[PDB]
């Protein structure tokens, strides 16, 4: 069914090309219905993320080896300001909103990704490398095209799957140009309940969907 608002769930990503969870983010359900899942990732939340096995942050590893060196997982507090994440069922992206301090809206970010798979504890995806940034003035640009390219060269995607990601990118860009959902929907005015606690990272955050 659908989770009640205020419910705590996990928003997760698998490792690239494998079954194990490498990102796990406890989030609070904002909305969950036939048209949309919306969740809030609060500052200070304990999350899991990948790191290189030698301790190098993934983003700090030179691009040539970023996707080839062995990885492990680390638990640590979410860095920086909170994120509201929105995803339509079946859609090969989610849209995340970020604000500067004092809730001054900054941008929407379209994260191209495998359509979320719902399971008992939350939703799982696989990241598709390419992102889009959208500004309040309705302009847009790609982000992480370099990572996308490298991931292709390293065989993390085959040309077919890469084609599908770019097709999704073009569909999201058509939505941005049309100023469709969720851009036009006023999520930038959304605020969390100040009563909501910060959700904990469950000890079994790594369990696979049955
Ligand atoms: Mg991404
Ligand atoms: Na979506
Ligand atoms: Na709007
Ligand atoms: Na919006």
């Amino acid at each position: 069914g659908h989770w009640a608002p205020g419910s705590h769930i996990l928003w997760r990503y698998r490792e690239n090309g494998g079954p194990h969870v490498h990102i796990a983010r406890p989030v609070t359900v904002v909305r969950d219905d036939a048209d949309l899942l919306a969740v809030w990732l609060a500052p200070g939340t304990e999350c899991v993320k990948p790191v290189l096995a030698d301790g190098t942050p993934v983003h700090l590893e030179p691009l040539a080896t970023r996707y080839t060196k062995p990885r492990t997982v680390q638990r640590d507090q979410w860095f920086g300001t909170g994120v509201l994440k929105l995803a339509r069922p079946g859609e090969a992206w989610s849209v995340w909103l970020f604000w500067d301090p004092g809730w001054r809206f900054k941008n929407w970010y379209v994260n191209l990704e495998r359509p979320l798979t719902r399971w008992e504890g939350g939703v799982d995806s696989e990241d598709h490398f390419l992102d889009i940034s959208v500004h309040p003035d309705r302009t847009w640009h790609w982000r992480d095209e370099d990572e996308f390219a490298q991931a292709l060269r390293d065989g993390l995607m085959d040309p077919a799957s890469a084609g599908r990601v770019r097709r999704a990118g073009r569909s999201a860009v058509a939505e941005i140009r049309a100023w469709g959902s969720p851009f036009a929907d006023g999520w930038e005015h959304w605020r969390p309940d100040p009563a909501w606690p910060v959700p904990s990272l469950p000890g079994d955050w790594d369990r696979t969907p049955a």
